[PDB]
DNA sequence: TGTCCCTTTATCTCTCT
DNA sequence: AGAGAGATAAAGGGACA
């Protein structure tokens, strides 16, 4: 037969019951768990399906999938049941944080290491818990914690890094590697290459920081003399998540892209200054003549689509979907370029293709309103959320559809919508704010934390905001959001 | 294979003026 | 509101017991 059938039979033999309460896992969730956690994760979920659902831990089903769908997810599950009370009580963390720590490869290690090392990190080095958690909240968190413990002193003192900087570095997959490599290369890159520490920190503060830093060290000279790049541009390529891959590729392709296709070096850096920038540069080299021919896309537009995270996915998706979107859905290509010119262009485009008729027919929106919603990072997330929430928002609350679209039409519009639904009653009913004001606060990027900040203050007043009326607090919220709301807490 | 660590990519949310 | 930055997810490899 096949070495895996006995395993898969066990997968489904259990899977059937997970569709029952308390979890009611759907095909999707179950796939996710089977795929990433393995057979032992799926059995673990089932075995402990009650223990971690209500009394005492009270996890949502989404939270249980979150923890179980990683390598060793079973171990993370047995560890969460053990340490979550301890961490929540003996260290003052919340449920959210613990789960966030648990939801990664080697989640048990990370949890156990937070338990063993949070006190010493928070005192002897004065890190805040929030910082101890951020460092923990990545694959291999255990290592980054131990490596932050070991190297925080030498990195602040012998190298001049602030604790904020040390944390930014560690709070990425392969965090230990990033730290150890900063130890070694930081003088070299500052003295030998004239980099400022803020830049070295910037490069190291992504996954594959180790590879990025090393590769900057190796190719910064080449790129600067022999290619006409400034150090500014080079750090940008390195610090943006494309890293090693993006740097190696730019060296390869910058000449070609400038020569054959008439791109400025500047246009080329913008394509690489994003996670997977290499995928983005190559795809451009393949598809720039294609999309500019049978379409009428200008290179500016093509560069624009390419100049975001997952530009390749964006460009490839534009190629497939442009006709059908223009022809069947009556979109101009300019609208099509607009939807694709953000991170996750692919998703926004696929989601518009699917949801544009339902948003218009069922909910009485204009295509313009659908493009506008879609023309932002996580547009897919905003579109699906408008669909779900636009009736309940403009039906009980009393919001206009124009208003809802204003909230949805910014990065994190899903967050801002879900948040407006939660907090509009209390803000209006309990603290006297008008709906138009709530919309105004949520009709900006960072809508969600803005709202939470202005509910924090009103509900549990800091006297340090005393001399400000509601309207004043609101004016701050619409201009600066959470940041402007707090800073004022420090005045 | 089970678990842990790491790198790359893609996506999503928030900040900063 | 556009550039920059941070957080979260997804996929897959090395490594080891």
């Amino acid at each position: 037969q096949w070495s895996g059938a006995r395993a898969l039979e066990a997968l489904l033999t259990v899977a059937g019951e997970l569709r029952g309460p308390p979890l009611q896992l759907d095909t999707g969730q179950l796939l996710k768990i089977a795929k990433r956690g393995g057979v032992t994760a799926v059995e673990a979920v089932h075995a402990w399906r009650n223990a971690l659902t209500g009394a005492p831990l009270n996890l949502t089903p989404e939270q249980v999938v979150a923890i179980a769908s990683h390598d060793g997810g079973k171990q993370a599950l047995e560890t969460v049941q053990r340490l979550l009370p301890v961490l929540c009580q003996a260290h003052g963390l919340t449920p959210q944080q613990v789960v966030a720590i648990a939801s990664h490869d080697g989640g048990k290690q990370a949890l156990e290491t937070v338990q063993r090392l949070l006190p010493v990190l928070c005192q002897a080095h004065g890190l805040t818990p929030e910082q101890v958690v951020a460092i923990a909240s990545h694959d291999g968190g255990k290592q980054a914690l131990e490596t932050v413990q070991a190297l925080l002193p030498v990195l602040c003192q012998a190298h001049g890094l602030t604790p904020e900087q040390v944390v930014a570095i560690a709070s990425n997959g392969g965090g230990k590697q990033a730290l150890e490599t900063v130890q070694r290369l930081l003088p070299v890159l500052c003295q030998a290459h004239g980099l400022t520490p803020q830049q070295v920190v910037a490069i190291a503060s992504n996954g594959g920081g180790k590879q990025a830093l090393e590769t900057v060290q190796r190719l910064l000279p080449v790129l600067c003399q022999a290619h006409g790049l400034t150090p500014q541009q080079v750090v940008a390529i390195a610090s943006n998540g494309g890293g090693k891959q993006a740097l190696e590729t730019v060296q390869r392709l910058l000449p070609v892209l400038c020569q054959a296709h008439g791109l400025t070096p500047q246009q080329v850096v913008a394509i690489a200054s994003n996670p997977g920038g290499k995928q983005a540069l190559e795809t451009v080299q393949r598809l720039l003549p294609v999309l500019c021919q049978a379409h009428g896309l200008t290179p500016q537009q093509v560069v624009a689509i390419a100049s975001n995270g997952g530009g390749k996915q964006a460009l490839e998706t534009v190629q497939r979907l442009l006709p059908v979107l223009c022809q069947a859905h009556g979109l101009t290509p300019q609208q099509v370029v607009a939807i694709a010119s953000h991170d996750g262009g692919k998703q926004a485009l696929e989601t518009v293709q699917r949801l544009l008729p339902v948003l218009c027919q069922a909910h009485g929106l204009t295509p313009e309103q659908v493009v506008a919603i879609a023309s932002n990072g996580g547009g897919k997330q905003a579109l699906e959320t408008v669909q779900r929430l636009l009736p309940v928002l403009c039906q009980a609350h009393g919001l206009t559809p124009e208003q809802v679209v204003a909230i949805a039409s910014h990065d994190g519009g899903k967050q801002a919508l879900e948040t407006v639904q939660r907090l509009l009653p209390v803000l209006c009913q309990a603290h006297g704010l008008t709906p138009q004001q709530v919309v105004a606060i949520a009709s900006n990027g960072g809508g969600r934390p803005a709202l939470e900040s202005i509910v924090a203050q009103l509900s549990r007043p800091d006297p340090a905001l005393a001399a400000l009326t509601n309207d004043h607090l609101v004016a701050l919220a619409c201009l600066g959001g959470r940041p402007a709301l707090d800073a004022v807490k420090k005045l």
